[PDB]
């Protein structure tokens, strides 16, 4: 089957690829115009691999340039991954890229999909759609969004919903729940803290660090949204949450690096940013139905991968 | 008082600021673009009763291109109408003035309203969030929209709340359920049903005319409009449905223009539109709680003010 993977050159785009190319009877193609907070040099590194690949095909174009005719030609399956990530700058004058490429895109997307015969259009959401909430979230709990870039990503989700009741687009989301590890983009904070950690520079905490985050790393990740792609079960119009093995503070990171680098980090307490929840928990019981989801790699071991990444790359 | 409204030359918009303008007390500044779906010349009719009145201040500008942190200053009451509306026409290459107007310029009024000294950011918005439920839907279910339309005026809503929640904006959200009466849109079912009635043509039904709507009869919804700005009750950070006295069908609505005109009218039946729900029922359990609100208008008595309007605009 022909795979469309949008946000191709990203953190979890690229490591989905490589994924799908494991597999010798699917042929992939890639679609990122390498703009949010990842340095191009970062996204070129982060598909070489792949481009050496002869069954991967790599479109460096804008979504709402591009002809979609073209992009969706005997596409059987779309992964939809491409949007603006961020918190803190979805704020202001930052806003609009998030409204173009969260909700413009997706609803473009869903357009060129209409009299296409797609198997799945798996669209990839997230746990900030929540925003503010106690105990491990279910998908059947009212999302109140507590930042403009939450808005941007249910307002995508929604347009999945129209697409699917008026146009029967085989929709399925995921919402991720902080995905770490190798590639791990470079605002995200186990990447910032151990560069600043490798460089003997203080490691900036955002509050207190006493907020929780059910941490996913990305081969967990990964392997729940190939599932998404290989079950034969009706999963058509599901949201499933797509958490980690071990929740934790930024304090108890912060511990856990020290103990693999062997130093003593000097620490920097900044002002808490507006529109960041202070625990995120998700109920992964549908994914272990569905999908047969289980998160297996630890923290320690994650952080280690991700640790010796940060360095090498650096 | 100085009040703010946005979408002031539109239809429910001109209505608001005719029923503020009747308090002495309070100052009234529209602003109007003049877009949407309404001919221009309809909504010159709407700021010229309005600017009879020396308490009333009319912009002609665009809100994405006004300085709102001057035009804010002295404001004391915001409460934001203006918005693309249409369920029927927010598909393909129409959708992105729906996002600008309904998203973009949602959040960039929030943005200015960050430092102004706001008593309340009254914001409006639509059943079309809910999408289709069973009996009468209440404030705190789940909304799937089932338009792109509905999309965004629920991605507006979040803005509030995120802008509430971050900021301490001292927002409400009103939802609107049909609104009907003299003035009406051009482009609504009413304004053209009669109209067609009155010029001996085919009434246009989109599907079976079996849908059903909880027609809000414009002084109706003014009445709970005014009353958020007035009750005695603590509403901040609250969604309130504004519904209608009572539910009908086309068809039902149809036999009741028959009653008033002493006309048998011709039915052309043409294909259901996507995106519309087939029912759409308030519980307004809540307005009548917080605002006192209590719909009086009859559809029979409703009816046959906006039949005497639109006999006499054409
Ligand atoms: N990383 C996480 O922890 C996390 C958590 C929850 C959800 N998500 C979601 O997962 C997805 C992938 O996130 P990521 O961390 O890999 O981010 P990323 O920034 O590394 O990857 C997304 C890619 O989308 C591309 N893109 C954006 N707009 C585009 C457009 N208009 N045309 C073409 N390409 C465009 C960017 O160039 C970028 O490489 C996103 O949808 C994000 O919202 C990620
Ligand atoms: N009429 C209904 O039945 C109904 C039902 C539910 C909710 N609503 C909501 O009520 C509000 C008013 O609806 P209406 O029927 O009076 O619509 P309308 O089109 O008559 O009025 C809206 C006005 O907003 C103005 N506007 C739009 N974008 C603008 C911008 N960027 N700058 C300045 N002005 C701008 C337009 O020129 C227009 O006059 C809307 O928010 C709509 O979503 C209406
Ligand atoms: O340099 C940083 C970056 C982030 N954070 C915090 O670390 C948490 C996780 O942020 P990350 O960017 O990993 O993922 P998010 O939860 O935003 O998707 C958030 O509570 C941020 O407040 C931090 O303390 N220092
Ligand atoms: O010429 C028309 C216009 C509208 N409608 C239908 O009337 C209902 C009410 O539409 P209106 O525009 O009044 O309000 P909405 O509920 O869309 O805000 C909807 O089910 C439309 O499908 C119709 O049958 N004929």
């Amino acid at each position: 089957m022909k795979i469309l993977v949008t946000g191709a050159a990203g953190f979890i785009g690229s490591h989905l690829c490589q994924a799908l190319l494991k597999n010798s009877a699917y042929h992939v193609v890639g679609i990122d115009h390498f703009i949010g907070p990842t340095p191009a040099t970062l996204k070129t590194g982060n598909i070489q691999s792949l481009e050496l690949n002869s069954r991967f095909q790599f479109i460096r174009e804008d979504i709402l340039n591009t002809d979609l005719s073209k992009l969706l030609q005997d596409i059987d399956v779309v992964y939809h991954l491409a949007a603006i990530p961020g918190v803190r700058t979805s704020w202001g004058k930052d806003f609009q890229p998030y409204v173009t490429n969260n909700i413009m895109v997706t609803q473009q997307l869903l357009e060129a999909c209409k009299h296409i015969k797609l198997d799945k259009f798996i669209h990839i959401s997230t746990s900030s759609v929540y925003g503010e909430k106690s105990g491990a979230v279910s998908e059947d709990l009212l999302p109140i969004p507590l930042s403009p870039y939450g808005v941007t990503k249910l307002s995508g989700e929604h347009l999945c919903h129209v697409y699917h009741k008026n146009f029967h687009i085989p929709i399925v989301i995921l919402r991720y729940f902080t995905v770490y590890g190798p590639r791990q983009r470079p605002d995200m904070a186990f990447h910032r803290l151990i560069k600043q950690m490798l460089e003997d520079k203080p490691l900036t905490i955002f509050g207190d660090g006493t907020q929780t985050r059910d941490f996913t790393y990305i081969d967990d990740c990964i392997r729940g949204t190939v599932a998404a792609l290989e079950t034969k079960k009706n999963i058509i119009g599901e949201v499933i949450n797509i958490g980690g093995k071990e929740q934790a503070s930024i304090l108890d990171i912060i511990s856990m690096l020290e103990k693999i680098s062997g130093k003593s980090a000097t620490k920097n307490f900044l002002k808490s940013v507006p529109g960041e929840p202070k625990q995120t928990w998700a109920d992964i019981s549908k994914a272990s139905t569905l999908l047969q989801y289980s998160p297996t790699v630890s923290l320690s071991d994650g952080l280690e991968a991700e640790y010796d990444y940060i360095k090498q790359l650096y």
